[PDB]
């Protein structure tokens, strides 16, 4: 799973921390 960093190119790894971050926008 670590080799995704070569996926990262498209730039989403860290999306998941936005992602995540959003969640708290679950409130509407």
């Amino acid at each position: 799973s670590d080799a995704a960093v070569d996926t990262s190119s498209e730039i989403t790894t860290k999306d998941l921390k936005e992602k995540k971050e959003v969640v708290e926008e679950a409130e509407n």
